[PDB]
């Protein structure tokens, strides 16, 4: 058995970049819960004692911007200047203008296109990513990284660790074999946290807690042994956190927000965007498409790109690659994913049903990732039956 | 008939809103590390309508201008009037900048106090290193062809073969590929697509025609050109507004433009406004130095290599190569050879690759047209090392 290390790291609702993604994703779920057709580009970043949200929205909703930053921070758990910012004393600044009016006439008319007409917002190129290593068909090294991030809020908020404040990092080394292409996790090689805490506990209590409250009850009892090597609050003091320590901004995380280094990332951020932006659209279809490729049984891996250009609607070029696992070829996954899926901006709006803000449908996208999650928010996580002859049957 | 892929890389040139917050967040670095070389800098920028803010942490004794270090980058670039987006002279410029929170300071340097190779990394992360045989410079075509028509686009505006052109424009090219046993082949050019802002004196048959015959047939070499190859020319039909004014800006929201256009990996970290304590931009300058020394030294005709890290660690928590099945010689023995030559500790890294210099645009210069596939001396990690192997 040759074996490989690699690595995915999380951060938890807490990071200063999270805090921006999911403030840019708490604007467009507000846009949308009152104008469904908003147009939205929010980008958020944020510094000791500021939040700034600045961009573009044409939308008929009556915001008010000053209002979700300060209730977004508070939900977190921003609350004074000893956490790292206090969402009521912050100051709130705006730069919001509508869409330029040139964007609007390619990419929608105006509001006036029909759905499939619609043109990509914008040009570039997304992946989609799936392996049958765990059941949520994603990257064991990535879900690990990520259920121990939320695991680590969770126990703040439950007051099973009161010394926790909400900055907190993660990441999970994973030792593997490559087995005909397919990835099989063997063990745990090191686990890292990083955790923000008040000046009430000991590095010795901290060490004790992270490994008996937060990793031992995510990682499979399997792939921990007596070698696993554990970091835990390797720096020795993380009292300063959140903003007060750190600058954030919206985009910052998308390897976090996606495959944590497997698969491929077309650079796109996915927080703040309505979904004629393919950025947001694209990826989740690919997901949706590499997914179902796995979910039929077809490969045991699957990576898929798509590629747009502004005001066009058809996609520039599509690729589907399983890493030598899939049971038919390539080229006839490739056909059978260009005949089930429909890449068209205006098509995939309506497919997922992104068009839908409120209970907080985009921010709960915006920590612990895109992927990989069973709220049925989650719609491009839906497995769609494939057609197609599996060697085993007649 | 012989099997083929289509991979698509974009690029964006020195005007796009985003690279010009990388090109202002790597001037401010510049700045620091001319006058005090052991500036800790994490400068993050962003830009809208009329608007420029620069914020985060830098502890340096240098004396800094920072006001006067953007508009100096939006002026080069062509940002001096709101027709093109943003004026270098009228705009707001808001700052936010502060010290290194001493918590971190204190766990990465000892503030000042750690020698090289005690020097903790900065973060956790990881960060990937990539090279292919299938260009000489080493980088996958699809991103080389997006960069390099990206960066012609801005030279025929700078030197007057196109003057309808303004600072803003993006690029993408679609390359048709044959897998040989791992290794890429490039075959043709499928699509190629450009989006350029312009002024209100230029016909869309104007802009079509000039983008091929002054911008994309330079660029692309003829072999992967032909009558079949689709165009987009400026496909949204008008792109008066542009910059800042059309698209707000931010740093390190073009990671995979600055990196390998979707090829190998990305472990998320942005490179522009960072110090080489910060282990995602160190980290990933040696790994690309250790990919493209594998495939220069014959030992595989692709690479892909990780490394990991942890803040106030030295050494890195993992390391891991990938030849795609091209190696010459097994994997394992690939990592043996790279772990032996190369050094990952962040203060070894630092020193190894002349890191702490800066002015004369040295970081500003990677800030737009990508950080690799580059031979100006100053991207020290494009110098290929000697590796010890018996070729079999
Ligand atoms: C280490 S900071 C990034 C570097 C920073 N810009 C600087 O000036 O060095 C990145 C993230 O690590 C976490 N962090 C902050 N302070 C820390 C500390 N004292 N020890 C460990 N992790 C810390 C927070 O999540 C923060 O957003
Ligand atoms: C289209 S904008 C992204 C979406 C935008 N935030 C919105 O509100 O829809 C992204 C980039 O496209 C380019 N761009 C801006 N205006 C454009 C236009 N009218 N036509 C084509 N490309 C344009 C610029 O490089 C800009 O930074
Ligand atoms: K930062
Ligand atoms: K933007
Ligand atoms: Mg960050
Ligand atoms: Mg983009
Ligand atoms: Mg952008
Ligand atoms: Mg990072």
């Amino acid at each position: 058995m040759e074996t490989f290390l690699f690595t995915s790291e999380s951060v938890n609702e807490g990071h200063p970049d999270k805090l921006c993604d999911q403030i840019s994703d708490a604007v467009l779920d507000a846009c949308l819960e009152q104008d469904p057709d908003s147009k939205v580009a929010c980008e958020t970043c944020t510094k000791t004692n500021m939040v700034m949200v600045f961009g573009e929205i044409t939308t008929k909703a009556t915001i008010d911007y000053e209002k979700i930053v300060r209730d977004t921070c508070r939900s977190i758990g921003f609350i004074s200047d000893d956490v790292g910012l206090d969402a009521d004393k912050c100051k709130v600044l705006v730069n919001i203008e509508q869409q330029s009016p040139d964007i609007a006439q390619g990419v929608h008319g105006h509001f006036t296109k029909r759905p499939e007409d619609i043109g990509a917002g914008d040009q570039g190129h997304m992946f989609g990513y799936a392996t049958d290593e765990t059941p949520e068909l994603m990257p064991l090294s990535h879900v690990l990284a990520t259920k121990i991030g939320a695991r680590l809020t969770e126990v703040r908020k439950n007051g099973t660790c009161r010394w926790l404040r909400p900055d907190g990092k993660t990441q999970v080394t994973v030792e593997y074999y490559n087995d005909n292409g397919a990835m099989v996790p063997v063990r745990v090689h090191t686990v890292l946290i990083s955790t923000q805490h008040d000046e009430t506990v000991t590095n010795d209590e901290i060490a004790r807690d992270l490994k008996e409250h937060v990793i031992k009850p995510i990682i499979p009892e399997k792939y921990l042994d007596d070698k696993t090597i554990f970091h835990l609050n390797p720096s020795g003091r993380f009292v300063i956190g959140g903003p007060h320590g750190d600058a954030g901004l919206t985009g910052r995380k998308i390897i976090i927000d996606t495959y944590g280094g497997w698969g491929a990332h077309g650079g796109g951020a996915f927080s703040g965007k309505d979904p004629t932006k393919v950025d947001r659209s694209g990826a989740y279809i690919v997901r949706q498409a590499a997914k179902s490729v796995v979910a039929n049984g077809m490969a045991r891996r699957a990576l898929v790109q798509v590629s747009y250009a502004i005001g066009v609607p058809e996609p520039l070029s599509v690729f589907v690659d399983t890493y030598g696992t899939g049971l038919i070829p390539d080229k006839e996954i490739l056909k059978i994913v260009k005949e089930t899926f429909d890449f068209r901006p205006g098509m995939m709006t309506i497919n997922l049903d992104l068009k839908r803000g409120g209970n907080g449908r985009f921010q709960k996208t915006a920590a612990y990732g895109h992927f990989g999650r069973d709220d049925p928010d989650f719609t491009w996580e839906v497995v769609k039956p494939l057609k197609w002859d599996k060697p085993q049957l007649n």
